[PDB]
């Protein structure tokens, strides 16, 4: 459901937070299904993604910051408290998906 | 710095988002400093205030909504994602302030 957002000039939660496509994008995108190898029974959670991110991500840049994002202004000192959440999230891959 | 905005006929971020003063305001405002009791070292963040609101609010009305304010058209499903921010913010009180 996120291959739609990978295009020059589109918004979302992945195209703006993991890889920003500039307007002058002359590259090619190749995608295919290989669900028989990268997904197993029991819940495949080795792949992580960044759904929470502060502002944006510059084109052709990589962000690997694991700092807990702050929503309000109360600091959490890196715990699972209130008004903060850990930015990386796990996928929901399953070999019996649609 | 926000006692200035508490007056009938003034704008800002507190007098328009927390308590609106009508034109026919005949009440009295009493303010004083008690920083030796409501503040402590290490950061006193027990007091909250609102920064974002969808629109104007009626005078003498209290808003306690904790819903995440949406700035655009992409829903967030109540997370700290993109194009949305938490309206509630904590103060920066300190006993060693000016």
């Amino acid at each position: 459901d996120e291959v739609r957002q990978i295009a020059p000039g589109q918004t979302g939660k992945i195209a703006d937070y993991n890889y920003k496509l500039p307007d002058d994008f002359t590259g090619c995108v190749i995608a295919w299904n290989s669900n028989n190898l990268d997904s197993k029974v029991g819940g495949n959670y080795n792949y992580l993604y960044r759904l929470f991110r502060k502002s944006n991500l510059k084109p052709f840049e990589r962000d690997i910051s694991t700092e807990i994002y702050q929503a309000g202004s109360t600091p959490c000192n890196g715990v699972e408290g209130f008004n903060c959440y850990f930015p990386l999230q796990s996928y929901g891959f399953q070999p019996t998906n649609g």
